[PDB]
């Protein structure tokens, strides 16, 4: 896609990046004035505006300004100011377009004679680049193809300056020959290294001082940005000069760029009654052409798309925008909405119609008020359910909605809505049944579709032999062969895939637009690969021309780029062409037919399969050559291939506007090379070079002898008529219909539309990973951070599933910090240190001590909480608990230090006791426990409440008396084991810190002293 | 029900090739447990079947058993046995 740029941007790029021995004058001498900006700042930032004479021109992509006189030449400052007074900022027109005039380019005027001027133009064609030059200056340059000098330079070819001198400068004046040679060489290099498509400099003032550029136009390959974004800087593409964009049109435009979907909307008549909301660019072209041809040319409101599987929000917004625009002004003859569409490849029709029905139900008021009628036609996955829900809402909201499926032709509904009809060495055999393909990329969906097509076509071997993915190791992917499981090898290099599968002759390159070129070259370096199908869309045209050249030299057939692929029923299917097996079975694409079709875009291919299946025997072969304007295989290269094929009996061709291609078919049939019946119809009339239009092409085909219909509506009718023309003579014999093998429904597909149940295990309630944001209990992660709850808060949410009050969260944090570490001598830290000094990883190392926890190391927390609980809630007063446990011969857990005591407090029990006292509401078990410690510290004085005990009791008392748990919940948590989770968590920090330490100290393997073992082995066993 | 009569497909993960619990008998490689015991292959034989998926010759099975016996223990001072003793001595 070559986009025209503002002449200022081309001027700047020429100034920065030209390279020639001669000197270019007036470098960085230009200015731009808009009605939105004043003059003083521009009059001061460029100090050369008061040095010489100036010339001003409209810099808004306006052609042939010299004949129409929209340029002010040889005028000084106030002269151009007074010239701009009646022009700068209001409605102006040129040719047919009317619109606001926004930009002016101002250039220091160069004194030039009429003989010093020159004409140059470099434009890219399919086979190379044309450079064109005339020496007789001015506008009067005469015919350029005979008197001016042309030069075709090939692709990947270097321009010799001697060739420029010998072939281009034959009639140029001798004085300026040597400077123009270098200038043209530099201009060609500048053209070639910035991927320009069109570069026309007119006129070119070459005086004795040097070279002067005054006016030029440039169209640049917008797809090559990834190569030259650093070179073009901040490139800008101006819209064609015309009327202002409506608020709703700009709304849709900005709503398109936010996603990966294709959303288009352009108004033709804002007060019209026929509105099209159709999926597929070719589909919109077809509906627009049919309505314009069927008398709705003066009433068709707009054209546009919603494609690329738009989201439900995108579809809702697009539908409400398009419906609000038809409810502004009403119409005496009613109003029509046409929700058309091509046959969907894989997108579920039901979901799109759910979005559309939601929008229609929300906008039904004005729609009923304005007396609108909705015609909906669609096909693809689960189109029946979508039509059912559309009819259900048509009966519900009262808006008359007429729903149709694949059985009806595309543009019948627009014939029904308007009331015109009543409303009810290149080879010829690319693919054989022994064909195998290598798929380049992780495209498991496409490969599975190919395998399903192979199985339903009764093939004996899969058509995918191996997959190449450079970003992973060599392994095997598990795929389906009907019911069976098969393993398709995935390789990292192309080389080993090629060697292990020497009989593979097709490569389907699923690479991106910036990786298809080199991959395709590397594939061409293997002689066994006879055809390459390039699916990527957006490869720059120069790289595509290099691909075409190398394919021609190596005899490889390229299908693409920017193609969906080609489908040969019963034999082969490239990637995703045809769609899922619902479309393949609906269009009877599992058995060969006798009609071969060649299309340009991939959106019309599915409709062509539908039409050919429902009107004739069926499709024998169908190839979409791609939407790029340098396709790897033209129409001719495939029509000759079909002519050489004895299997086919008639050929359908569907081209578009632009490109002298079907004239080659005309020359072929008048030459007599093509004899089989050819039906064709070039879509894209849109007449609302003169030979490039679809109407002229259709004519030339009609008088050439090709059965061209008057519109698309009778395309199926004319192919049917050719079908009787060929079966009456007895050359086409309809084959007997054999039922195809059936594949089971996919589980994911059968659950998406919900005809099946599977019970789900792993009930979970602490995190919801899916959706827009992480949800811990019921509050999203953003609300977790905005409410400023810390780690204690997320333990509340994840462990107890409750938004705990602030003091309990801070207490959880506190008891994590006191638990964090207690030295390396203890058993768990010992295990972590031993495993960390044995070369093991953090997980192993720390989890070793993690395991070590539980009973004797680590289990006093719970042991006390569960003891003191059963002591408080059973009535025993503090001193009958001290005495019951003596008698039971057990010790109280939670009571007992070794060195600390009355007078030497524990200092970690004092920080935490003082928070549990100052901040907690009621602490009834910390009181019972601090009374059992009066009875026990009377005995020995070091029998105080240990940190274990305190944390235990204070957590039982925050769980029970805080306000969120209900004393059964708060007693499940104590039993399930949630106090062994606090200890564990705390130790985990310390444990890791003893891994990270013994790893910084680089300590080695620990062999235990043997003097500290005392082997007690038996005598002789 | 829909899979019993086979109108649906679900991809199965967890390819396994060392044991078949389902069916009449346990099958280690392809050789049932009764054949495992009738051919008198020992623990080395079932390492051959489960680990390498092959019915190893008799000397290979006996050598695997031998190298398991020599590896069995090397005292309590070494690091791993130290960790096992520490964790066993903590009541786990
Ligand atoms: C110059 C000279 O020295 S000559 C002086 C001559 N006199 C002496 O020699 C007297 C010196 N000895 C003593 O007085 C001492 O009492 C001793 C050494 C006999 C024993 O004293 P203690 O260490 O207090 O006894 P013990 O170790 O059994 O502990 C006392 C209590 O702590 C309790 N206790 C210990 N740990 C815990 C625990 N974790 N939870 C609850 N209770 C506990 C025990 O149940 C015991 O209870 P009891 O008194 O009801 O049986
Ligand atoms: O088949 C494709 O690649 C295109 C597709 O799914 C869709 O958007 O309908
Ligand atoms: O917490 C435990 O049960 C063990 C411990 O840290 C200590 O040695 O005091």
């Amino acid at each position: 896609s070559a986009k025209a740029i503002s002449e200022q941007t081309g001027k700047e790029l020429l100034y920065k990046f030209i390279c020639t021995t001669s000197a270019i004058q007036n470098r960085f001498k230009y200015a731009r004035v808009t009605p939105d900006t004043d003059w003083a700042r521009l009059l001061q930032d460029h100090p050369w505006l008061l040095s010489q004479n100036l010339v001003v021109k409209p810099d808004q992509l306006i052609k042939r300004r010299g004949k129409l006189g929209l340029v002010g030449v040889n005028l000084t400052l106030d002269g151009v100011k007074s010239w701009l007074k009646p022009r700068l900022g209001q409605e102006a027109t040129v040719g047919k377009a009317t619109g606001f005039l926004k930009n002016f380019l101002i250039e220091p005027f160069v004194p030039h004679s009429q003989a010093e001027e020159f004409y140059v133009c470099i434009y890219a064609t399919r086979e190379g680049d044309y450079v064109l030059f005339h020496h007789e200056g001015g506008v009067d340059v005469g015919d350029v193809d005979a008197k001016a000098q042309k030069l075709l330079v090939g692709v990947d070819e270097k321009l010799n300056p001697e060739d420029i001198k010998k072939h281009l400068l034959v009639h140029a004046p001798e004085d300026k020959k040597e400077i123009l040679a270098s200038f043209i060489s530099g201009l060609f290099n500048f053209y070639e290294d910035l991927y320009f498509t069109y570069l026309e400099i007119n006129p070119l003032v070459v005086t004795k001082d040097g070279v002067y550029v005054l006016d030029l136009a440039a169209k640049v390959d917008a797809t090559a940005d990834y190569i030259c974004k650093v070179k073009w800087g901040d490139i800008e593409f101006p819209p064609p000069f015309g009327r202002e964009a409506y608020p709703e049109e700009a709304y849709i435009a900005d709503l398109d760029a936010k996603s990966g979907a294709s959303l288009k909307l352009t108004l033709l008549n804002p007060k019209g009654r026929i509105w099209t909301m159709v999926a597929g660019g070719g589909a919109s072209v077809v509906y627009s052409d049919t309505i314009c041809d069927l008398g709705g040319v003066n009433e068709l409101a707009n054209y546009g798309e919603y494609s690329g599987a738009p989201s439900e929000q995108q579809t809702y917004d697009y539908a409400k925008t398009i419906l609000s625009l038809m409810t502004r002004e009403k119409h005496p003859d009613g109003k029509i909405l046409i929700i058309g569409g091509s046959i969907a490849n894989f997108t579920n029709v039901a979901a799109t119609f759910k979005g559309i029905v939601r929008a229609i139900r929300d906008y039904q008021g004005p729609l009923k008020e304005h007396e609108v009628t909705i015609f909906v036609r669609r096909g693809g996955p689960n189109y029946q359910e979508g039509l059912r829900v559309m009819g259900e809402v048509g009966k519900t909201t009262g808006i008359p909605i007429h729903v149709f499926g694949t059985e009806t032709h595309m543009t019948a509904i627009v014939g029904m809505a308007l009331g015109h009809r009543p409303i009810p060495g290149k080879s010829t055999t690319l693919f054989s049944r022994h064909t195998k393909a290598i798929v380049w990329g992780m495209q498991t969906r496409a490969v599975q579709g190919m395998l399903d097509f192979d199985y339903v076509c009764s093939r004996d071997e899969p058509s995918v032999a191996a997959m190449v993915y450079p970003f992973t190791g060599d392994h095997k992917q598990k795929f389906y062969w009907g019911h069976k499981e098969i393993l398709i090898p995935v390789f990292k290099n192309m080389a080993d895939a090629m060697r292990k599968h020497p009989e593979v002759d097709v490569l389907i390159n699923f690479a991106s637009l910036r990786s298809a070129y080199d991959s395709t070259m590397e594939t061409m370096n293997y002689a066994q690969i006879r055809t390459i199908a390039i699916i990527a869309e957006g490869i720059p045209e120069a790289l595509t021309r290099k691909l075409i050249k190398k394919a021609d030299q190596k005899g490889v057939t390229i299908i693409g780029p920017a193609t969906v692929g080609g489908i040969k029923p019963g034999c082969f299917k490239i990637g995703n062409t045809g769609g899922m097996l619902d479309n393949i079975l609906a269009s009877k694409l599992y058995r060969p037919g006798s009609v071969a079709y060649v299309s340009r875009s991939g959106g019309m291919s599915n409709e062509l399969n539908n039409i050919i299946s429902r009107t004739t025997d069926g499709v024998y072969e169908g190839v979409a050559i791609g939407g790029d304007r340098y396709p790897g295989s033209t129409f001719m290269d495939h029509v000759l291939r079909y002519q050489d094929t004895p299997g086919v009996k008639m050929i359908v061709v569907l081209g578009e506007i632009g490109g002298t291609e079907e004239y080659k078919i005309c020359r072929g049939i008048k030459e007599g090379r093509l004899t089989k019946p050819i039906v064709c119809w070039c879509i894209g009339t849109c007449a609302t070079q003169a030979s490039e239009t679809a109407v002229a092409k259709n004519q030339a085909l009609k008088e050439a002898g090709v059965f061209v219909p008057r519109s698309f509506d009778e395309l199926g009718e004319i192919i049917q008529s050719v079908y009787e023309d060929l079966v009456a003579n007895g050359v086409i014999v309809p084959a007997q219909e054999v039922p195809p093998p059936t594949v089971p429904m996919d589980y994911s597909w059968a659950r998406e539309l919900g005809l099946i149940r599977k019970p789900a295990s792993f009930m979970t309630s602490i995190c919801d990973e899916r959706g827009q944001e992480l949800i811990y209990a019921g509050m999203p992660i953003t609300e977790v951070f905005k409410e400023e709850m810390g780690i204690g808060g997320v333990l509340g949410l994840l462990w107890f599933q409750k938004r705990l009050p602030k003091y309990s969260c801070q207490f959880i944090e506190m008891c994590l910090m006191v638990t964090a570490d207690h030295g390396p001598a203890v058993s768990g830290a010992h295990n972590t240190i031993i495993c960390a000094r044995a070369g093991k990883d953090l997980v192993s190392s720390l989890t070793s001590g993690l395991l070590t926890i539980g009973d004797r190391f680590g289990g006093a927390l719970d042991a006390a909480a569960k003891m003191f609980s059963k002591a408080f809630d059973s009535g025993i007063i503090p001193m009958e608990f001290v005495n019951k446990m003596k008698k039971e011969g057990k010790l109280i857990m939670g009571i007992g230090h070794r060195v600390k005591s009355i007078n030497n407090p524990d200092m970690r029990v004092q920080i935490l006791k003082d928070y549990v006292r100052q901040h907690f509401p009621a602490t009834p078990l910390l009181d019972y426990a601090l009374e059992v410690e009066k009875i026990t510290t009377s005995k020995k004085p070091n029998l105080i409440l240990n940190v274990d005990g305190l944390i235990g009791v204070a957590f039982v008392d925050m769980l029970r008396n805080c306000g969120s748990f209900t004393r059964e919940e708060a007693d499940e948590y104590i039993d399930i084991g949630a106090l062994n989770g606090i200890f564990v968590l705390g130790r985990s920090m310390g444990f890791i810190g003893h891994y990270l330490d013994q790893k910084r100290l680089k300590q080695g393997l620990y062999r235990h002293p043997w003097d500290d073992i005392s082997y007690v082995l038996p005598e002789h066993m």
